């Protein structure tokens, strides 16, 4: 399921991600936009082994299991393919244990390269919720 830029904030803010650990909302879509371009399907490989899932992007080395990647730690206690939903509670969910996990949003690539430091409100724009 690809999401509508809107459509994807209202889901977030639902689920709490608004100024959770004191990140607001705009830069949860600016996030998701660049790791994973609003596509819940999508997977990408990395040189390590491991394998990054969804709409956020969560790795298989340490937040979900899908058996495939050596040394896996399974902290969010779930199987990755539940990240590549179109209802995205799970990856919320473990996104709420990354966040909070000493590094901020930090571990997310893609958002501190794109997003850190930016004007993020800016992808709430036109936004009603």
């Amino acid at each position: 399921k690809v999401f509508g830029r809107c459509e994807l904030a209202a889901a977030m803010k639902r689920h709490g991600l608004d100024n959770y650990r004191g990140y607001s909302l705009g830069n949860w879509v600016c996030a998701a936009k660049f790791e994973s371009n609003f596509n819940t399907q999508a997977t990408n490989r990395n040189t390590d082994g491991s394998t990054d899932y969804g709409i956020l992007q969560i790795n298989s080395r340490w937040w979900c299991n899908d058996g495939r990647t050596p040394g896996s730690r399974n902290l969010c206690n779930i199987p990755c393919s539940a990240l590549l939903s179109s209802d995205i509670t799970a990856s919320v969910n473990c996104a709420k244990k990354i966040v909070s996990d000493g590094n901020g949003m930090n571990a997310w690539v893609a958002w501190r390269n794109r997003c850190k430091g930016t004007d993020v409100q800016a992808w709430i724009r036109g936004c009603r919720l």
